[PDB]
């Protein structure tokens, strides 16, 4: 049980390797170093800290997937749009978990039954001063087999281990851990959970995916897409202590029970004082400062792990980094671009979330009408986007001609083609939101800011297609950049020079000339 | 090559067993005779005409799907609510079918490669007097493949062989056979496909299927569905002369190419001046007189049938019929089904496409609303439907304390429950529609009706429910309809004779008593 074979330990080695690891052996504290140093260096290599305050057996990696080409680099994809097509494919191809034995399993190398306190293995950090409690945001979920319909389900779930061994576990309402949560509700068993740490990158990968459920819906097997992604299958183990299985190549897994109509404060003072979503709970990925809410309980009955002297590796992350946002939003991505394939084939080039809308608000699609008939087809894209997507604010439908990754050239698609009278959607207003944007906030009123009381305003879609027929008007005014060859008129000191002072739209329109 | 197990004979012989068959002998023309003893008796029992003016080696079977009871009674399902259940289970489920010899084949019994009339040996109609040519709209499509992505497909097209073995070939713009035919558009070889004619009856329930695409893309098993529903696969054989496979249980299969770029008129009129949507090609869909069209050829290359000594049956049918309704909308009520219950589980309780709505025009879904997180989920639903439709016009979400079956229960919602400043939804304005209803004639204006030239106007979704927490004040007024026996009072005769003078809404609001 020492090896794991596409996991955390080879994925470090293989960034050893290619000479993107940045490796440090100073102690760093869990409060308000791990996520400054992440957000000092956002969206950059991946930083591996060897010695952790308080935690003399663990490891610490983060900003994994920060940097996009490095992780396109890792699952061997060229760019992003090749990711996109690959992951949609992974996705209508899953490969069967496998499952081994409790004796080959390296995250079962120690198995702790007694003495559970959480706090006391797993790492808990602190993102902002604003904060009070040092939290648990590591691991994900895995619930495999009869409780997720004979499929499978991986993803994030936040914790606030304050009793010991019972913490709270923060549900998305609309997710797959809340539709098992609402299925089960009135049930006198506990659900069956495991959280899982240090995962294989795949796993994290497809972890990240929700609200995606046209394309993934409740008995999806999200642990075959991740063994699609890495071109292998992902091995389980069943658990020592519950009824469910691991992934077997992590670092730590906390095996346990979810208790729905056990719910209980995350924080101290809203404890102290009844209210949710008042009180400061480290902020989310709307890109503001989160709120403190009742969760239900997570009664942890055993800790098992690798062995302790292996320094096994816990992966803490800040929240607004180009991390997290990588990580949710590239399945989330494919996912959007396996919709629009299905609805009508063909027409949709390339869909892109970038880090500047958020996790789960905003999406840009880029569509190419190859004639008259297919005029009309990115309104039913947005609709079906915004509709599918529970709470996606803001969807963007442009022509063929843009920089879909460039979001100065996305604003200028609004400036220039954009009629504010009918390109302007506003499909479904009343319908479910995300509770975490403050927009939301806006629309509870003097009511407790939760999701039983927000009002969704219905999402924006915006049109800022080229209409067919007119490609001739809307023309793109492309110079002459490769008519030109600027090592003749100037030498390399004033060529390299002049290429140090660009950046941005700038570095966009001199590759492209338009 | 004489048994097909489950097919339309075996169904023709559980039909005379249950006694629900009408069988005669008078020859009968299909000229105003068919499709007029089927709107005569509209929505019941199957026809079977032995003898068939001018065609003395066919019979005819009419409106084998006419009731939807017998129909329910065929496959086993009790009512249409375990109907929709069944039949979305069989939708994620599909039975992949099994490919025979070209020996035990019956539909392969006698194999024409020369002398190639369709109108000789196919049963050619006209449904009304308005009409000039007589059309074949028997077949349904079959294309299974590498041209359907490995998977398979089966819809109807409606076909006029005005050139002796050369016929159009009418393609809705957006469906599978769009999608296949705009894939391959730009090839020197003709797309290879089959029309098969007589097939087994979970064949014509799944052909009947459109507009779905989000549950049964493009690659998805049309034919595994219709396994799946009958409960067995449906048998599969190598054509004799192109490269492609039939349903080997049918009674008649044409052999040949489809001509994308070879597009000829449907009427020997519009032929005659030039021009697409004027002239009138026999009723359509959405209830109202059809128009001509230009359409792609389709060059048969060999009539394969069964003896002509058997007499194999033929299944033409009128559009605007109930038959036709139930063949399309039962299929797509279940995939409307699934997609509702992929976003969100256990909130639609049922959906129901009516006769009165039309086949791809409307549909009404019943959502149960459990808390109040719940509360908007039937707009998501509403807009998720009308996006991924393309076209459906009315879109209408009750709550479950209404006969989702009776349209004076479903107007008593539009008078009671719906504001109209927010709960009439038209999500996507200027989005692709259907080109076969009217109310898109009146936006193309002076310009052709085509589907090049019309304008969608966005969708109607209405919002019919019940807000969550106001079940008290919109609670409907149950009556003590089993408090109280009227054996007691009145005698049988004074009984029956009160309760023959019942019929509708009456029929429903006396067994709930509300
Ligand atoms: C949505 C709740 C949980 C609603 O709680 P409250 O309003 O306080 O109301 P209650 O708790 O009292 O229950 C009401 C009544 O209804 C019933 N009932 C309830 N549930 C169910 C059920 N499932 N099934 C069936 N029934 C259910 C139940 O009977 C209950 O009555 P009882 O309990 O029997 O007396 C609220 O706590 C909240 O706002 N959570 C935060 C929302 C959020 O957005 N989290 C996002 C995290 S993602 C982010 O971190 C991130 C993302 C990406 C990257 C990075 C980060
Ligand atoms: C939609 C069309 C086919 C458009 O034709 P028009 O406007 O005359 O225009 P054109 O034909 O000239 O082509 C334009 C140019 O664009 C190109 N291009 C075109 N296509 C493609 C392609 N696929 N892929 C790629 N490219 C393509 C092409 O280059 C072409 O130029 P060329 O040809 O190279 O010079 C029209 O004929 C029509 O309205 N059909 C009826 C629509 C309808 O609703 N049928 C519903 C039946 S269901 C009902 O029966 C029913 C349902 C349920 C129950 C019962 C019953
Ligand atoms: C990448 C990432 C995502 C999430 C979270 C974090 C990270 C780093 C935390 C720091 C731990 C903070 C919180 N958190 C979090 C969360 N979803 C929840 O329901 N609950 C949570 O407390 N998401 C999003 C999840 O990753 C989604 O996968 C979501 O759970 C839906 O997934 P699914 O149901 O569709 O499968
Ligand atoms: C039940 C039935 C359906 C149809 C038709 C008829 C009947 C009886 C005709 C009398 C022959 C008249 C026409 N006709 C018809 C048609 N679809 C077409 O693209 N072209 C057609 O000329 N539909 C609807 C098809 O059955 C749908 O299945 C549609 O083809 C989409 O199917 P799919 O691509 O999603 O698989
Ligand atoms: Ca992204
Ligand atoms: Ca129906
Ligand atoms: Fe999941
Ligand atoms: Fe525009
Ligand atoms: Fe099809
Ligand atoms: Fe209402
Ligand atoms: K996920
Ligand atoms: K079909």
């Amino acid at each position: 049980e020492r090896v794991g074979e596409k996991d955390l330990r080879a994925a470090l080695e293989w960034f050893r390797s290619k000479g993107y690891l940045v490796e440090t052996n100073k102690e760093v504290n869990p409060d308000l170093e791990i996520t400054g140093l992440q957000k000092i260096f956002d969206g950059s290599l991946p930083m591996l800290f060897n010695n952790v305050k308080d935690m003399p057996h663990a490891r610490a990696i983060t900003n994994l997937f920060g940097d996009i080409r490095v992780v396109e680099e890792l699952f061997g994809w060229e760019n992003s749009l090749d990711r996109v097509k690959k992951v949609a494919r992974a996705i209508d191809h899953p490969l069967k978990p496998v499952i081994i034995g409790q004796d080959e399993a390296p995250v079962q190398e120690e198995v702790l039954t007694t003495d559970l306190d959480v706090n006391k293995w797993l790492t808990a950090i602190r993102h902002t001063p604003l904060e009070t409690e040092m939290t648990i945001g590591s691991g994900i979920s895995c619930v495999v087999g009869p409780y997720f319909d004979g499929g499978s389900h991986i993803g994030y779930n936040r914790m606030n281990f304050r009793w010991g061994n019972v913490g709270t576990f923060q549900i998305s309402p609309g997710s797959h851990m809340w539709q098992v949560m609402t299925e089960h509700y009135k049930d006198d068993e506990p659900i069956p959970l495991t959280m899982c740490f240090g995962v294989p990158p795949s796993c994290t990968y497809v972890a990240g995916a929700g609200f995606d459920y046209a394309i993934l819906p409740k008995g999806c097997d999200e642990i075959g897409i991740a063994g699609a992604i890495q071109g292998s299958p992902v091995r389980l183990v069943k658990c020592r202590t519950i009824d469910a299985y691991t992934l077997a190549d992590a670092e730590y897994v906390l095996e346990g029970y979810l208790h729905p109509r056990d719910k209980r404060y995350e924080t101290a003072e809203s404890e102290a004082a009844d209210i949710q979503g008042r009180f400061h709970f480290h902020p989310e990925w709307a890109g503001y400062m989160g709120k403190a809410y009742k969760a239900p309980t997570f009664h942890v009955t055993a800790i098992t792990m690798r062995r302790r002297e292996s320094k096994p590796i816990i992966f803490p992350l800040g929240v607004h980094t180009a991390d997290d946002a990588n990580i949710d939003t590239s399945v989330r991505e494919s996912a959007i671009f396996a919709l629009c394939e299905r609805l009508q084939p063909g027409i949709v080039q390339n869909v892109h979330i970038p880090y500047c809308m958020t996790d789960w608000g905003g999406c840009i699609i880029q569509v190419k009408k190859r004639n008259q008939i297919e005029e009309g087809w990115q309104r039913n894209f947005l609709a079906a986007i915004l509709a599918c997507s529970q709470g996606m604010r803001l969807a963007i439908a442009v022509s063929e001609d843009v920089d879909i990754y460039s979001m100065d050239d996305i604003m200028w698609c609004l400036t220039t083609r954009v009629n504010p009278q009918t390109d302007i959607l506003n499909p479904l207003p009343g319908g479910r939101g995300q509770t975490f944007m403050p927009a939301e906030r806006m629309t509870s009123g003097d009511k407790q800011w939760t999701a039983s009381n927000t009002q969704f305003e219905g999402g924006m879609g915006i049109d800022a297609t080229v209409p067919y027929g007119y490609e001739s008007d809307f023309h793109r005014p492309v110079y002459g950049v490769d008519l030109v060859k600027p090592e003749n008129f100037f030498d390399a000191k004033d060529i390299d020079k002049m290429k140090s002072r660009m950046a941005g739209w700038v570095l966009s329109l001199a590759r492209t000339g338009r």
